[PDB]
């Protein structure tokens, strides 16, 4: 099952009889369900995902600006004015300035000038409300058969939570079902947020903080650019001139405020489905309706061999394959035990019931050892398997 | 001498012998200056003046707003636009408001809304950059060859200062001639101001304040009206529909505030031509260019007649009309006494040397009279004219 | 002269036994320098510059990163390696994958990843030497001809200087000659720095900052980027893929860290000429070879007038222009009293004897009345053309 594959695992144990076993998941990190005489599940968040956002800004990180014109008055002559003061995207500027003594001038002090520019968005961040109601969380369910590796992608469940369906069951063929119930509505704050991406690039962001970012912005359906001021520099006027500057992508400094943010990633086959990293939800599981599978058969009592000898796993827990010979659908006896006596069997099985269902079936085995050297045990009589184990 | 009619007078006195002598005007007040053997001479300012001078600014003190478009959506969706945000003329509010099923919204949250209207001033102040080089300065000046009043008009001299003209000849044709030199282009007393203009109304004001001022302004060549936030009011948004209005007329808020300030009129006459009503001149008088008329006359020999009584006149002085009757070219002799048996020439004359020109010629005569009772005396022998006076 | 329209200007003046005059200056301010019996000078900063500097580095902002590949190898089974690990277009990192039997390795734990990206520059900041030995200088300076505004076109001497000489001579036609001497080679504040340029942009940056400079950079012509981490991120290995990302422009950042280092300019009609800015020279200049033109002449004391009537300016002189209707070969006399008697006399003249050569021009020329009410004189005799003015 494939909390083996993950490096974050946690177990937790169902107490006996009882029915609601709690969970808390997050998509690095899986969780055994595990309870007295029932199967164990693997239960995992796999993906928080957002269908559809709509776009609110977007905000510009790069203007090129193009088309400067400019227009003075000398002292106490009047004062300037442009035909482009008129139109929006032209960002003017108006400022005193000093003037030449030689320019028509009649007296000292201040000039006056005015500038404009038509800016023009190179590169935008857009920034997408987030239709909070649209959330689906996607929950991974595997019950410890012991299928092999290979089998685990398509013996997983894959359900999908959302506010319409926050209770499902997971069924698994011949071992009964268990019901999930998930804290979909509680577990995220997207309200205040939206979804920010760029170029190939999406982060989730404070909706506070987007807004009072210092650069020119649009409104999400096309209109002007607002705030012009937070790209374009004027230098301070010559007598006769003012000119006028772009300031650099702000790309880079940007993403380094980002670095906060959840990251996002835009589907591959979707074009407006976001799947949001270390997003994280907790669940309760029904375990009662779950069963063993093969509490009927007879022993196994037959020659086995390992196709996988027990490996360590990081989670201070044994992985082992084995194959029944022939002739027994079964259930193989695994034991570890300090003695080759095996006088008692201190280990505790994961996968609760091991069971070779039919000649070829090669069945994975997880027992969690006792501390100190013990040696695992599988089988009877003459031909028991066994291996030494070291904590 | 039509400084008799002016009500503030000042007598100056020239030292004896000194070829100038120094004056002061004042746009309502007048200067008459004696010298000891010389006429003496009426100068007044008759105007401080500004030809032409360019508008800076409009300022609009009325608006009529028109065409009033709205733009609303649903607090899911994104920032609304509309097309007249990128348009100069159009005074426009972005703001969010309550909206919910009411309103055909998914949701209940604040909803975006902009509204746009299309400004345009009814009414406005043009504010005038004045300059000082550009004012003009009119001086009306006067001998007392004693002509009756009827004849005041044409016989004024009028002289005209700029900054080429900056010393004048008055000649008179009698009596020989003075030269003026008002330093007028440094007398005045104001600086960094505009000639403010309403309709058939005009004042002087500061520069900073009519800066200051809370109203939209337009540069002074045209283009946008670039402060229409303080004439326009925006009624906070219903669900969907949010209320623009402008604001009344402000003149008379405005004129209050302009209540303080020094008043100008725009010519009854000329186009461009503003003449302000304060200021003042410093000037200085050659009066030894000027000379006595005809002492060289006879005595009156023969009867005369009041023809218009000698009356007070506020400055402390006397005026009075006297008709030659026969032997007309001849100086009149007067004198102000105060022992009618043995009269001696006590009091002070103004009309420094009265003569008749023709039979029938009415002359007029100011005269200084003595503190306490005197008699003021015209004519010699048994047929001169006497009249009481006193103070 | 035309240094009148300096926003900037400091008064130096010597005496008698005094020589060799010291002066400051720079790259926008202007010195009036003075002497009591020889013509004042203004002198100015035209500019600092270096011709064809050597490059020192190049440092990249803009990564483009392509070919990216990887190889994984699963725990206790070496070392992963890449034949990009050694050679010097790719950047690689080196890093361990955490794997077990989900991720097809035989055993579960560590097993070394590996992973090389083809690097790139799209954009790139030069860093040039500043080459001090070949540091151009030039250097603008004028006498008090009293010359007319236009004149200013080709009446300013300006001289080059340079790290190959010490001093300079001043030629003027009528007024004899001056020396200055620079140190031209030691002022400069460049002392370890580079010309920092991106396109149709550049800094002087300090050399140790630039150094410093977190980003990947290239020194001269090189073949590899000496340094390649700054730009390139990995995101931790999952399984055997790791995948790895340019960070985005860096120029945004990068020109908020130069702004408020010092301004350069590149010239156009000649690649990599730059132009610097704060450019300083302390000098000092010898005055005792000027002469002034005129002095023996007479005075005009003829029919003349104001053609720019004095005002102000905002370094502290007075500035007025006059002619004279028609005359003698003459010198124009102005002196400063505070009494109309001008007999009495404080201010004073920086242009001392003005020269009417011939009756068809005028003259520019310029006072310092002192402090408190005075008059400006211009002309004696009849002709009387005062003018008052205040502080």
């Amino acid at each position: 099952a494939h909390c083996i594959g993950i490096t974050d695992r946690d177990f937790i144990e169902g107490v006996h009889g009882g029915t609601w076993v709690s969970a808390t998941l997050e998509q690095d990190k899986c969780v055994t369900v595990m309870a007295p005489d029932k199967p164990s599940l693997d239960i995992s968040l796999e993906t928080v995902a957002i269908d559809g956002p709509a776009e609110a800004r977007k905000v510009c990180y790069s203007a090129v600006l193009t088309n400067v014109k400019i227009n003075d008055k000398c002292p106490s002559t009047g004062e300037a004015h442009l035909e482009e003061e008129n139109e929006g995207d032209n960002a003017c500027k108006r400022t005193y300035s000093d003037r030449g003594w030689g320019n028509g001038c009649g007296l000292f002090g201040k000039g006056s000038i005015v500038a404009c520019a038509k800016f023009t968005c190179a590169k935008s961040m857009s920034l997408f409300e987030v239709d909070q109601t649209k959330i689906q969380y996607v929950i991974r369910a595997q019950l410890h058969v012991g299928a092999k590796q290979e089998n685990w992608n398509t013996d997983i469940k894959t359900l999908k939570f959302d506010a319409l369906s926050g209770s499902q069951e997971a069924e698994f063929t011949g071992y009964g079902r268990a019901t999930l119930e998930c804290q979909v509505q509680t577990a995220v704050d997207f309200s205040n947020s939206y979804i920010a991406e760029m170029e190939k690039e999406s982060w989730i962001v404070d909706k506070q903080w987007a807004q009072d970012l210092t650069l020119p912005w649009q409104s999400g359906s096309g209109g002007v650019w607002r705030e012009m001021h937070h790209l374009v520099e004027f230098e301070p006027p010559h007598a006769a001139t003012i000119k006028v500057l772009a300031l650099g992508n702000q790309e880079g400094s940007l993403k380094t405020a980002l670095t906060g943010a959840m990251r996002v990633t835009k589907d591959t086959n979707n074009s407006k489905l976001y799947k949001l990293h270390g997003g994280h939800v907790a669940c309760r599981v029904k375990l009662s309706a779950l069963t063993l599978k093969g509490t009927s058969y007879k022993i196994c009592t037959d020659k086995m061999f390992f196709v996988k000898n027990p490996t360590d796993t990081g989670h201070g827990t044994v992985v082992m394959q084995v194959k029944v010979s022939k002739g027994a659908p079964c259930r193989i006896p695994v034991i570890v035990a300090d003695d080759l006596t095996a006088a008692i069997n201190k280990g505790i099985l994961v996968t609760v019931n091991p069971i070779a269902s039919t000649n070829d079936d090669e069945v994975l085995i997880e027992v969690n050892p006792p501390f100190g050297d013990s040696y695992i045990i599988v089988g009877r009589g003459d031909s028991r398997l066994t291996y030494q184990w070291h904590k």
